[PDB]
């Protein structure tokens, strides 16, 4: 018995069916706990999804369960522990969202650089008139572009970034081996360094205890007057509120993000939004959590899954496994 | 001392550039000069500044028997008659790089934005009902798609610099070759233009505007499109026929358009529309941008310059650095 709680490929489906009775959700809908933990009562299997929080008292609740295979990147919402403790596989997909995340967060510091929703909004409100000295904005030519985080997403958007005349810098928790800071042409700094010299900064990394509201408003007093931040990550990964006020004082020169402190549910005082004043604020760019929403990358993501479940299911150790 | 016009508000810097070379007749207020105004401005000027606002044509440099060099801060001249210009012994000069790069950036971004609905997907963030993740809201990367060019030169060359490693097919088409070095060193196939059109997931324009590329895109070489291929224009609006993209839009068959430049402001274009058509303001499947493709303000102050050095040259006697055409 296999729960799917959001939609798949109908080939994904195929290649589970031989194995395993499927209890999935065809529809583009998101299905409440209370439901999930219905159909979870007495599955063996459950593939796992970005909405889905999985902690003790769930894993309690369905005590047939060996695999929870997750169709993402961050575990963040699901207890490895408290998965290792009952005898649970926990399983991730480590590769295949990396690229098109790594795309939208350039195409991310691109828009915020150049005022893309507000020259948008100017020609389509008929008001544009040919050439006029407005809507100047930050390159990234000649710029300086710090990675906090140098993992998959970091190492994917410093490829990426190689012909765009800027200069590369870093700070992570696991520094680069040589060799790749040199062929990148990556500098390791500090975290503070990383704060003061940066025009754009994009954040590349996990949301942990260690990396909660790392990015606070001690951080961002250090940059420089019209510095650019991107998070493509965890939404909690910056304090969000600090965030706001670095814009309203000018500090801060723009922020795009594709995630939100209000989507991590591991949280106990998780915000139940995002601030009116920051969906309200001219110096920012939001995507809905789009940062692998291609469908022919969907089906990989989802066949990736699906394989280290019915590996799981097989008695064999999971390939993409996150615990042992 | 020789008489020079600039049309626009220029930076300090410039006047005190320009201001010891010659007398400056200088619009520092921006206020609106009529063409009529500029004529009586130029009538016994040596030297004209010209931005991309400006016009000029036969009956122009007539009516300016003093003029000496017109110096253009751009790129696309499209506006301005170069043969009536080399005819009257008038230099014509334009700046050939520094548009280059913050246009290719914008560019890339619209690419971008345009392939992940990037529009649509920050009003539903913005509206207060973003719920969390959803299986909705599917775009279209780059990684694995098919990138055409159409020109590539200078803008088509940035673009493919700053396409290394994000593993796309790169094919081109244009009128001169380019070189195997470069097509070896970025990965760029030569092809025909209605293969082009045919094969390509994004196509990224990258041309200037004449007589021979004026409604190039047209509603036949649309209708070769892979359904729900993207095309980028960050050139000129009239190398595009306005009309039949929206029609290929509405039909399905064209997935998006994004511009920063428009039909409406092709100025020596008799016919050129009024304006950009309220249906494809309209239209979801778009993304605009007013033409910023330069607008980076480090880069202003030195398009500026250039053009005023330019200008220096041509008043000193000199065969300025970056004429566009070529004088007995
Ligand atoms: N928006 C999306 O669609 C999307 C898609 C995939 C991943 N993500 C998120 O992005 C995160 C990173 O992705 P990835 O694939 O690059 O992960 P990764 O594990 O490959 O890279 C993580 C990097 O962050 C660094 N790091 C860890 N703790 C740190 C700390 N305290 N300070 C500084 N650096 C630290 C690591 O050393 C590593 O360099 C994921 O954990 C996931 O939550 C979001
Ligand atoms: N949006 C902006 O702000 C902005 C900024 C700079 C330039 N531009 C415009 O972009 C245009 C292109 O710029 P560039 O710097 O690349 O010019 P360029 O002269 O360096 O390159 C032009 C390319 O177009 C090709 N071409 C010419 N006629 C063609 C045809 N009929 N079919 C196919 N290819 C053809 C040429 O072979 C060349 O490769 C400029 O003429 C200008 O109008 C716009």
């Amino acid at each position: 018995k296999l729960v799917i709680t959001h939609r798949v490929h109908e080939e994904i489906l195929q290649l589970l069916a031989p194995h395993c009775e499927l209890i999935t959700n065809q529809t583009d809908s998101t299905l409440t706990r209370e439901e999930i933990l219905r159909r979870c009562r007495d599955a063996q299997a459950m593939m796992a999804f970005m909405p889905d929080r999985v902690d003790a008292d769930f894993l309690q609740a369905c005590p047939e369960l060996r695999v929870i295979g997750c169709a993402l990147k961050g575990f963040d919402n699901f207890d490895v522990d408290a998965c290792t403790a009952r005898g649970v596989w926990l399983t991730f997909v480590p590769d295949l969202l990396t690229v098109p995340t790594a795309e939208l967060a350039i195409g991310l510091a691109v828009g915020l650089g150049r005022h893309l929703r507000a020259a948008d909004a100017f020609v389509r409100s008929g008001k544009f008139r040919g050439w006029q000295p407005r809507f100047y904005g930050t390159g990234l030519d000649n710029a300086t572009v710090g990675f906090l985080g140098m993992g998959a997403i970091g190492l994917a958007m410093a490829d990426r970034l190689q012909g765009w005349g800027a200069t590369l810098q870093y700070h992570a928790a696991k520094a680069l081996d040589t060799q790749t800071e040199q062929r990148l042409g990556l500098r390791q700094v500090a975290c503070s360094e990383l704060f003061a010299s940066s025009d754009f900064i994009l954040l590349a990394l996990p949301l942990n205890a260690d990396t909660l509201h790392l990015v606070n408003a001690e951080l961002l007093a250090l940059v420089r007057p019209g510095a650019l931040l991107v998070n493509p990550c965890r939404g909690s990964v910056v304090d969000e509120a600090a965030v706001l006020a670095a814009l309203e004082r000018g500090q801060l020169g723009g922020y795009a993000a594709d995630v939100f402190e209000m989507e991590d549910w591991a949280r106990a005082d998780r915000p139940q939004q995002i601030d009116p004043a920051l969906l309200a604020h001219p110096n920012t760019l939001f995507t809905p959590h789009i940062g692998s929403a291609v469908r022919a990358v969907a089906l990989e993501i989802e066949r990736c899954a699906a394989q280290n479940i019915l590996q799981a299911l097989a008695g064999e150790r999971p390939i993409n496994a996150v615990n042992r």
